[PDB]
């Protein structure tokens, strides 16, 4: 992963990351698909329904879906990469999204106190 930890403000922190491409379409062709797939779903028949020639317009909710799904991943990786510790509810402050491209995010927290 692509780790960047910006430190200190009173206990505060900043941690700016950046996701890699290839590892979050895993989410979207496994993940997606997988959980859809078999849990209960609808009245799909063989797989699961391709892109096909309902249209694009179920696309504009990949492309789209895949822009919220592509976000979430690797900054979850990211965070344990530069190791930090945890404290209360974290904060998720998202960057723009380019499709099949990389992905920025932070986080904000507080730390238990130490000695």
């Amino acid at each position: 992963m692509q780790v960047s930890v910006e430190t200190t403000q009173g206990l505060g922190r900043r941690v700016t990351i950046t996701i890699a491409a290839d590892s979050i379409e895993t989410a979207v062709k496994s993940e997606l698909v997988n959980v859809a797939k078999k849990v209960r779903i609808d009245g799909f028949r063989k797989g699961k329904v391709p892109m096909n020639i309902v249209a694009q317009r179920y696309g504009a909710s990949v492309r789209q879906d895949v822009l919220g799904d592509l976000m979430s991943r690797n900054f979850i990786d990211a965070i344990i990469k530069e190791k930090i510790n945890p404290a209360g509810a974290p904060t998720y402050v998202p960057g723009e999204y380019k499709l099949g491209e990389d992905f920025t995010y932070s986080v904000e927290f507080e730390v238990y106190p130490e000695v």
